[PDB]
């Protein structure tokens, strides 16, 4: 499914590479013989995965807001990428409550910025657009949303994402129709849940979990009984590959929306997985708080990946929990990241 | 029903005022005692309605543009409006064909310009955000779109609608929540219109207007889908739907703060064809029509909830609203005063 | 519009004649020169349009169980009909709730014969499936159904008819599929009708009826829920659209084998309230009402698939309507002649 | 989440138990205690489990059809059950072409009949109502239905499910109204692509390739690409009993239509199927026919069984497989099959 002779030597442009997906994405990529560029602010985070691994040196870095659309068009123009992947997004719905104007700003217009550019300079045969599993107008149901299901969002960071989501579909009817010569094939891809090492995002469940236990401080668990579809962070990342692998070969019959998510089967909760983690751990522990503890979930439903893709996640939830701690020591005593995380990319290549 | 009384002296913020609809919301308005600022870019067009009726003389017309948010917010802020319509926007299918970006950057970051100034200005009670008929995703269907369906939109300008919308409902949500209302004392509703057809319109591309022009010049009109199909109305329709709301979102904000459709009654979403034969008719002398980038073909909307829940219903129908708009255009012609021409559409109006 | 040259000599089978559509269905039918044999259990009340009108003696009627396949076959089989008007049901909601065995028997098994014997007799052209208003799963919103809507029923005949609507469908699929229509030569269409109020109708629980009968004995009538909601219609309206399309269905079954909803115009879809107001102004003498099991509150249909794609049009309006009524029933009350007021109406509405 | 004891001593009326499904229910249900009585026509085959395992002797048996009201109403008064399955019904979908009427009058006209007669008797704590995965609209797509989509079905067999699922709700809202007293909890239960031992129905994918390899035939595959999420028999079994007992002790929170099926994960080929069986098989063996061989599939969205049922299905594909294969020896061999296929709910159950 993931075609290494395909990569190997591909011009691709990447919006968004100094972040956590960014960064693995753009180094899987460049572990596998493309040419990359990346377009971003400066790394979002201390310590930065991006900066860990030292990747200025295996890939071509710009430093730029996706605001500034001539920069951002001039940027791609001089690359001539053949394949983009237009990740650069303002993430946090925390902040999103704040800073709405940002996050739309960011969100949306950075979309329209990027699909525009792509539009104008040419040349481009796949352009795989991130969005989020919280595009979807929220039915707070038990039900995994399809492909064909309504956008929305309540929070802004979910509605921006909700939008740009209605942006590339414009873009597409507009501008790519697949119906019909400019070569253009276009995917939205949405997912969440995502968790890995080099993650150093505040506020974050895995994260903390892990500054909490590196700093021998308990934890304190909110919601133990809350439940997500935690998934690898290569798990969406080769969705992502394998559907620009499609679109450039194949175009316009894949040129839409797609889900990447892990199982149904594979969903535990949060007390399962920081008692896991502390199994995991070693050396740990925690404790609940004195909030609520309340006992439907918001998921994604990959029958047209699985099906029309042939796409299937790798890890079980266990197994990728294990994988995070492994690399979060290794971090800590000093190891050579960018190898581990190589090593990494390499073992879900298999 | 409008009440005027409800509007004497009330503090009224209109972006796009300088626009068609703009003028003729303005000028209702003004006239029925409410004090009006209005924000927007010079005149859409020239001619202008705006200009053709003096409002700048009857306002506090501000020139600006909803992307600059900080100009916004101060403007808004140094009026302390009690309500506001939002209506600037880049209007046009064609044209946001041709500029997608300012178009997305005009009708959503001037969204969420307009409701974060909003939510940081303070003590506004009604919120009235103007969106678009084009706002749903368009299934090509014979049936009127209701409020609850989805939202969507092929070209730039539709899907700038159905982004606008998304927004609207995310602030109403995180900032505007029915639920803390007595926190935050805001109404905020969506208004989706019909195609408004009325004199003083001069935009670029659209079906009466170009009409009106080719008429004018003795010269024929030419035709590119004569079978789609619009929820034709008068522009004073819509306006009617976006003042009741106001009115109702005044006391009752919790209760009318969501998504509305304002359009004709069902028989009036004729085609393309049927209204330049009778424009043919009502303008006579020699008027003829001619035949020749995507645009839907049918597009209606369901109006129950504004029925049943607001109790609104319209008041002119297409061949009496064609008809109208034949009269105005001629007077002007003549060189009639059409301030007040117009002055006594608004009266009819309110008066049918 | 209706061809009476269609229909002369058409042999057409109508099930359930003896009732309050099939009578006048029928009458309408032989008027225009067709020949028709019934089928039905006798007069479904008493009094009744079919015995008042004497139909028995203009056309060919047969006393029989719809459930009783062998002998419906027989009845189809014997008369080689070209045309077919699928009618007989129980067609009552508070008794299904009292009979939901005869319910579902009579309706779903009902039409099941039916078509299996439309099936098994061969060179039958047409078949027009009466289903109701009721097929749909009731949501209890603002909106008219659209024919592409879920089917369901909360009550035992409602619910009947949204397994019939199933049924139907599948022996389209099945068995008169569009695909093989040269091999089969079948024309199946499901028609859902609104709330057919007319002269002639003693159904037992129905509005209208209930309405004369009280007015009739100088007695108050008793009204259970005044803001209900249902798509009135003169009875002649939906028989117009059944007419219609078993035409189209004549020579295009493959094109229009499928469902069609027949209602009036969204504005004559009013209140119970609403109508017995209307109707005790238009009685007079005294007339009054009065205040009083799961019924439906909201019922309205859209309509606009057969506006478009048959192009067919209601012709009356609901006070006129209501008007028609109260002039029939005083007439018959006074003795008059009902068949030749009944062709009457046929004739006006023919003109109309 | 199956309670023995629950079932232990319990007064259940099974209507459809001479055949596959309800043979296996009869067994599990008396297995455990439940008093069991069943009303059904004679056995639908021959062999017929029902018979092999001798259950006539092991519960009570009335002949008789469902579309007799009055004798179907008497034989469950006299009964006065708790709880009640039911399964009578004309299952074929070849034979529904032909049989339409047959169809029609057993899986309509029999299901009012049963709800009529729960209502008229009274002492109903609950009723299962099986339907079919087929009941619902069938909108050819690559998705798995919900339980709040639209019914319908294309041949009457198909059909004729999409109308009881009708009825049951219908007779729901109007006669066992959840917002209401009456004690009546009523499931409508969908499932299908029932695989198991004991199935011998003519024109079945297993039943065949059994009887093939039994009679050292080799078999004809018409559609080696066909794939279909394949069930051992005793899955939605388990989900019916614990419905049961749910209706039972919880009532109207669970009055409603529920599905049960197999992990995505767990679809399989004709072809890999064939090919297990024959490896499974051992002595076997197969050959591709002349006609088309084709390269979207019906399914069921388990989402609202697992979460709120906590339903699982316990086997894997190749598991059932075995264990099918398994017990067809045993049979043939002339094994006690009351013992081996009591052991099969044993198993199960653990
Ligand atoms: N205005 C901007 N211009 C350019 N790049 C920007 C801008 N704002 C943010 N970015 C870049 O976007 C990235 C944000 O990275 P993270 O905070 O690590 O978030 P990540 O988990 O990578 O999220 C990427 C985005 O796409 C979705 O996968 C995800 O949910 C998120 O919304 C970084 O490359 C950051 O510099
Ligand atoms: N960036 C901008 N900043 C401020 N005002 C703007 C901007 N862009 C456009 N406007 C103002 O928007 C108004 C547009 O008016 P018209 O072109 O006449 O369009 P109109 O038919 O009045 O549309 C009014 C409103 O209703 C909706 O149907 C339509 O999308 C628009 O939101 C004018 O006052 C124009 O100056
Ligand atoms: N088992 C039966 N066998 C044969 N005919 C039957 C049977 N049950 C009822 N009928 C016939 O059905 C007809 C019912 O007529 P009405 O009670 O007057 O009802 P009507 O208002 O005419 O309904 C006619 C049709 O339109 C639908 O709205 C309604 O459901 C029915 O299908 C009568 O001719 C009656 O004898
Ligand atoms: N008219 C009838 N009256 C009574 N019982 C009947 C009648 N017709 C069929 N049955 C009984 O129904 C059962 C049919 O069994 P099978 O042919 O083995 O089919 P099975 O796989 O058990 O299917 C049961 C039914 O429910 C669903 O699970 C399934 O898809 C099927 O429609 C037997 O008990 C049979 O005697
Ligand atoms: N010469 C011409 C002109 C027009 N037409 C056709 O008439 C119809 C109406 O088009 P316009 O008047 O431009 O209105 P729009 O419906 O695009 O949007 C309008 O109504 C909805 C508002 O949201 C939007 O801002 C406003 O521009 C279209 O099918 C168009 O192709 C034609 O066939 N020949
Ligand atoms: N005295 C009375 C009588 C009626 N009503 C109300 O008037 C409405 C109309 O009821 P009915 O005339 O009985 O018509 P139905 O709509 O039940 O079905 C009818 O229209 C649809 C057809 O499918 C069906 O066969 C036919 O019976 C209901 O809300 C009813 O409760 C009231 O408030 N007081």
């Amino acid at each position: 499914s993931i075609d290494k002779n395909f990569w190997q030597g591909k011009r691709v442009f990447v919006t968004g590479h100094t972040g956590f997906k960014g960064s693995w994405l753009s180094l899987w990529l460049t572990e596998m013989g493309a040419i990359v560029k990346g377009y971003a602010l400066d790394a979002p985070t201390v310590p930065s995965l991006f900066e860990i691994v030292r990747l200025n040196d295996l890939m071509e870095s710009h430093i730029g807001d996706i605001r500034d659309f001539e920069k951002l068009r001039s940027s791609i123009a001089e690359f001539k990428p053949e394949i983009v992947f237009h990740m650069a997004a303002q993430p946090l719905v925390r902040l999103s409550y704040e800073q709405p104007i940002k996050t739309y700003s960011t969100n949306v217009m950075g979309t329209v910025h990027l699909l525009e550019t792509v539009k104008q300079v040419g040349n481009i045969k796949a352009v795989v657009n991130i969005t989020s599993d919280k595009c979807y107008d929220n039915r707070e149901w038990v039900w995994g949303y399809r492909e064909n299901e309504p956008m929305g969002g309540y929070d802004p960071y979910s509605n921006s994402k909700g939008c740009a989501e209605l942006v590339a579909s414009a873009f597409r009817n507009s501008f790519f129709n697949p119906a019909n010569q400019h070569g253009v094939g276009l995917a939205s891809v949405r997912a969440g849940n995502v968790i890995g090492g080099g993650d150093w995002a505040k506020d974050r469940l895995i994260p903390d979990i892990l500054r909490s236990f590196e700093n021998n401080q308990q934890v304190i668990i909110r919601n133990p009984y809350s439940i997500r579809p935690w998934q690898h962070v290569l798990e969406p990342l080769s969705g992502y590959i394998v559907v620009a692998q499609r679109l450039y070969t194949e175009g316009a019959k894949f040129s839409e929306g797609w889900n990447f998510g892990p199982r149904d089967e594979d969903a535990k909760t949060v007390e399962f997985i920081v008692d896991k983690m502390v199994t995991l751990w070693g050396d740990a522990s925690w404790l609940l708080d004195g909030e609520n503890h309340p006992h439907h979930y918001l998921k994604l439903d990959c029958s047209k990946a699985n099906m029309q893709l042939g796409w299937h996640p790798r890890w079980g939830l266990t197994e990728t929990l294990s994988r995070i701690v492994k690399w979060h020591k290794a971090w800590i005593r000093g190891e050579d990241m960018l190898i581990c995380s190589k090593r990494e990319i390499s073992d879900y290549m298999s």
